[PDB]
């Protein structure tokens, strides 16, 4: 079985006592076919390292399910066995994007973060539209969109976790980069600089840049609630 | 919980490691809950001592199950996950008489035997009734009741496993009982005799001949397939 194998570390008594524990609670034969289902989901990924470092793609084609039934058995087992805040599932979030599993990219006036966990998706658009505006977003399958010259106009003023404004902490990434590359004006809220000027950096600074700005964003909405 | 900590001893590496072999045996999520619960019963009964010299009340108790859901269950999991020949399960029967886990007993005409498991009742009724001959017995929910004197006169001349034919065997324990008891004629195929003859004697003479007699009974059922 190219799944049991695949599993290459497994605490099995734990595997074991906490299948026993959940599915006996209400009584033998009590929990619905849906019901085991999320449980086992939970109990593989809990006990094993079976999905970790995997893609969606990769995870659905292991368990021969669809993308949008893993996405469905994915959350509805987390909610039902797993408590993360808010706060925690955005750090996550950061630091995938400081190691480089995901990676923010800038085109036009919008910047672009293919999330791929659902269970971070939902934190991250319910914390980011909880900030008492609309946000200008859309998602594309899993990559979250967002217009930049918008967001800082709107939101550029809130602080970040180092107190500093958000738009503060963008704007001086982008005079450092002055020092090495040719110099621009600096106008964060201006779509036509995104598209113009921002468009013209060298595209490392401006992976650079769209990985320090989602950075600051992230570090924005955890300091709001 | 009363289930989990009842269980003394248990192979969680196996356990685990078997859920997941057949869990995963057509892909995530293929599996109905009754086949999910069909599973579960058989690793507990497979890897774990749980149910381990428990009466089908005490199991049900356990699971949480009427006795009724218990025997469709038992037997619906061991046709599934395990195999035994017809051979093996009368030998185990019969060694339950030798432990005193079940005690045959004689009443009128008949002898009475309690057998819990609905695997041993089915080979037993099966066995016992695949000799060429309609055999005159009944259950009464568990307890088989089995007519002495007709099964004598009818299936008396077939062999033993130690080669001697049933009536004789049986005859042979009424005669070594004669030299310590008071001696009484023999007539093993009169229905009479049982009511009247056999029930003068000891309780505890009564006793053993009822387990000598099922022991034999059951050695010649597996003497012919």
């Amino acid at each position: 079985m190219a799944l049991i194998d695949q599993i290459t570390t497994i605490n099995k008594n734990e595997f074991t006592d906490d299948f026993l524990r959940k599915y006996f609670e209400l009584g033998f034969g009590s929990l619905s076919k849906h019901d085991i289902d999320l449980l086992v989901y939970y109990l593989v990924k809990e006990h094993s390292d079976l999905f970790n470092g995997k893609t969606n793609y990769e995870i659905s084609s292991l368990l021969t399910i669809t993308e949008r039934k893993l996405q469905s058995i994915q959350m509805e087992s987390y909610l039902r066995y797993e408590n993360n805040s808010i706060s925690k599932n955005l750090e996550e979030l950061s630091v995938k994007i400081t190691k480089g599993e995901i990676k923010p990219e800038v085109e036009g006036d919008k910047i672009r973060v293919l999330i791929d966990s659902p269970v971070l998706r939902r934190d991250l658009e319910y914390s980011i539209t909880s900030l008492g505006h609309i946000v200008d977003y859309s998602f594309n399958k899993n990559i979250l969109s967002l217009r930049l010259s918008n967001f800082f106009e709107v939101f550029g003023n809130l602080n970040i976790e180092n107190g500093k404004e958000l738009k503060t902490q963008v704007i001086d990434f982008f005079r450092e980069q002055n020092k090495w590359d040719k110099e621009i004006l600096i106008e964060i809220e201006n779509k036509s600089w995104w598209i113009k000027q921002f468009n013209t950096l060298q595209a490392a600074v401006k992976k650079e840049a769209a990985a320090l700005i989602f950075h600051s964003i992230i570090s924005m909405v955890k300091s709001h609630i």
